[PDB]
């Protein structure tokens, strides 16, 4: 996992990524073909997604669009098995934001279609190291066709407590206040760390500034807190 | 439907309703019990509730409590057969925000469940009209184990619009900002409203204050927008 056969070249302020090189990003989209919420491929059969998102079985799990707008795309419009929302969701402090999408069938794995890394529940991810966050959310608070990309470095929870105080959990993780913000549309989809090149997903875009403010603290589930219950999920379906 | 066998006597600022006086409100509960969403059941094999509160078949439809914290009542702990998230619905905006619960078994309408009544799609729901929200929701931005009401005024989209600017769309409708606040945990509960004797579900809670204000306008799915859908869904299942 985590290693992009088309490699990235490095949403509000962010820019346009090459076509293919973020290759676990789906795009969530409604029975009319609306893009609501982002995903990653875990794996062939597994999307993970905000379970803020909130996905039915009615929704479809698209992969391998660049354009949205394109029509000349090979993607691959999934039909979604089953929707397992994690117990631990709490939607009124929006905390532990994580849904597991099985897949009714398998994603056909490419160039342009392939699995990010999860990691291990002890993996430290230290504040001040620059991640990558891709998405078709506003890049205006104003949608882009096209997927866009934003490096930006992770905070400590302490730090992101002087912002949000009494809001930030530990299953979360604060990135951003940098000069880009994830915005609408950019929730259920990929905050990844690159390290012993490759990928690793730890954060899924959650939530933040009412007005996707870039000077503010962006907040992703921590996947750290999540894996256990990805892995004992999977291990079970 | 929308008369309670147990008349009602006239969320932050609320007042504890009396036991039973809302038939039709419904607790969404996950796999752990939490109270997450409202719900309104507008027979014995549908609920409405609000797209936003992103329910699947593994949650369950509460009815019949009043005390949440209470192992004394006779409660119905509903499966549902699957959910129907209103096609026209937008995450980004919240706009068009309902779903549609068909339960897997019929609700056993007693004194305490029974169904609120739908309006129609020409209705008209005044400006100044004072109508009842209920839920569990905080009570402070804070959780209620009984179930609170507030009396509250329907303002017009462009006074709405005042606080909340293109926020507001058609299939909006706001109420408050009149010294009560629905608040997280209210949401796809109902806004109904009392007329020829029976009420009238006339508002799903959606969305509002970041910090439950009282003094600023709640928002809920203006109904009148949304029940030929409703109507469309429940004929052809």
């Amino acid at each position: 996992c985590g290693v992009p056969a088309i490699q990235p070249v490095l949403i509000v302020n962010g820019e346009e990524a090459v076509p293919g090189s973020w290759p676990w990003q789906v795009s969530l989209q409604d029975k009319t073909g609306f893009h609501f919420c982002g995903g990653s491929l875990i794996n062939e059969n597994w999307v993970v997604t905000a379970a803020h998102c909130g996905v039915t079985t009615s929704d479809v799990v698209v992969a391998g669009e660049f354009d949205q707008g394109s029509s000349s795309e090979k993607i691959q419009k999934l039909k979604i098995a089953k929707v397992f929302k994690n117990s631990k969701y709490n939607s009124l402090t929006i905390n532990n934001d994580i849904t597991l999408l099985k897949l009714s069938t398998a994603a056909s794995f490419s160039q342009t279609v392939s699995a990010v890394c999860l990691p291990s529940a002890s993996d430290d991810f230290a504040a001040g190291t620059t991640c990558v966050t891709t998405g078709w959310g506003l890049t205006r608070y104003n949608t882009p066709d096209r997927l866009q990309q934003a490096s930006l470095p992770l905070l400590s929870n302490t730090n992101c407590k002087k912002y949000w105080g009494t809001k930030i959990k530990d299953a979360m993780i604060c990135a951003g206040a940098s000069g880009v913000s994830s915005c609408m549309g950019d929730s259920g989809g990929p905050l990844v760390c690159k390290k012993n090149g490759a990928w690793t997903l730890v954060g899924i875009v959650s939530w933040g500034s009412s007005t996707c403010s870039t000077s503010t603290p962006g907040v992703y589930a921590r996947v750290t807190a999540l894996v256990n219950w990805v892995q004992q999920t999977l291990a079970a379906n």
